[PDB]
């Protein structure tokens, strides 16, 4: 099943997503720019970690990211990959301008 | 032109959404203030808050959300937000706030 994301625009200091949680857990997200490199904290992966740069929160349906996530994002345009406890896969695009981002379903 | 506007809800800081029928408008900004008077929420030189850090529109979901950020420098009580649109006009709603429970209480 694949419930799911809205577009949204926010703040880098506490920036949720809208999620359509019903189905899945989350296990992990990676973050990539578009025009390649692995983007957020930890460079040499685009596999982030979980808490520290973005953590589900099924009560509210939301996707945190967080501000240590944009900290180490350059300003522009970067994919999520968010992966569920399978099923499956959910691409997702931040637009990143100083501290705004906008965020854009697939 | 017109008012498609707001419901009376109750909630958590950590979440809050205040149902909301969108159309007609798309949302300018939102000033809160306490109701004794003074700014409430983040940034107390300004009644006006913050778009995306202290408020977001939901279009799509038909809510206007408050977020915990907003909340977080909201004293207990009674405070009056007043929402702007891109024009038509502006929209009065009230919420409470006693610890993490918030009721929210429409014009």
């Amino acid at each position: 099943r694949t419930p799911v994301l809205q577009s949204t625009q926010g703040h880098v200091s506490n920036f949720s997503i809208p999620a359509s949680f019903n189905g899945n857990s989350l296990a992990t997200m990676e973050a990539v720019y578009v025009d390649g490199g692995n983007a957020g904290p930890q460079d040499w992966t685009s596999f982030k970690e979980f808490g520290y740069a973005f953590s589900p929160s099924y009560d509210a349906n939301e996707m945190k990211l967080t501000e240590a996530f944009f900290r180490e994002v350059r300003d522009g345009e970067v994919r999520l990959t968010f992966h569920f406890w399978s099923g499956e896969t959910v691409n997702y695009t931040i637009i990143k301008n100083g501290n705004q981002v906008t965020g854009i379903a697939a």
